[PDB]
């Protein structure tokens, strides 16, 4: 069976809606599956507004060391990082590496609010050349993913393209490129998803998310040992809303798409 085959019985098997696109960039080939579809991005979304902050960071040479007091009313859900800090402060900088390593809600709602609300997160997509990406909630309202709601959405070939111009494209000056990458190669919340799917000594750098519908995702950049690099978005989304999260999807996807690679 060919790829296209084993993601659609993937898909049959799941309970859910599958969506995955990657970009081979040795020839920019595409292996793409409902990728113009919407999916609820959740923490995934995280990336684009800790780029957003990299992106002013070029042009104010302290940007990334200003304090940010974070205080017990900014608590939210799943805050571990952001709970150490209560009644002192965090750096921008920290609240990224917080926000993408540990998925840390409060740095998330911390960065949004820095740069101005949820549309300037989108306003950032669009700069990007990034037409489907949408922001509209802070946390942790942005996780709902209510099947058919478009907020907070994007479909994974947006995502997939976006994040390879954040990664290893012309987003972002070469420092901040760089900063982001490092973040990424460091999560620590993705070894159950993509990274499962992989060779166990390839480089990746990614960021999950989750959310109600059993919304389980992952966006990723793997690094081959001989090889060039590949871009990776695994959504995925099921009809009851407590439905448990399936990361085992998304490491099954990761497999099949890089296969031979």
């Amino acid at each position: 069976n060919s790829v296209q085959q084993q993601l659609e019985a993937l898909e049959k098997s799941s309970g859910g809606r599958l969506g995955v696109a990657l970009i081979n960039t040795a020839d920019n080939s595409q292996i793409l599956y409902r990728a113009d579809e919407r999916f609820a991005m959740c923490s995934t979304s995280k990336v684009m507004a800790a780029a957003a902050v990299l992106k002013q960071s070029e042009s104010d040479k302290h940007l990334l060391n200003q304090r940010v007091e974070i205080k017990k009313s900014d608590l939210v859900n799943y805050n571990p990082i952001a709970e150490k800090h209560v009644n002192g402060t965090m750096t921008l900088a920290e609240l990224g590496a917080a926000a993408l390593q540990y998925s840390d809600n409060t740095a998330m709602n911390k960065l949004i609010a820095h740069l101005g609300g949820p549309d300037k997160v989108t306003a950032f997509a669009r700069s990007l050349g990034d037409e489907t990406f949408r922001l509209d909630r802070t946390e942790p309202t942005l996780n709902t993913a209510i099947p058919g709601d478009p907020r907070d959405t994007t479909t994974p070939l947006a995502m997939a393209q976006t994040l390879k111009n954040l990664t290893l494209g012309k987003a972002l000056a070469e420092t901040q490129r760089a900063q982001l990458v490092t973040w990424l190669k460091g999560n620590t919340t993705g070894s159950a998803s993509i990274r499962a799917g992989l060779p166990k000594s390839w480089v990746v750098g990614d960021k999950t998310g989750s959310g109600d519908y059993g919304t389980t995702n992952d966006i990723a950049v793997i690094w081959p040992e001989n090889h060039a690099p590949l871009v990776l978005v695994t959504y995925f989304t099921q009809p009851e809303q407590k439905a448990e999260n399936r990361n085992d999807i998304l490491a099954a996807a990761a497999k099949i798409v890089t296969h031979g690679f």
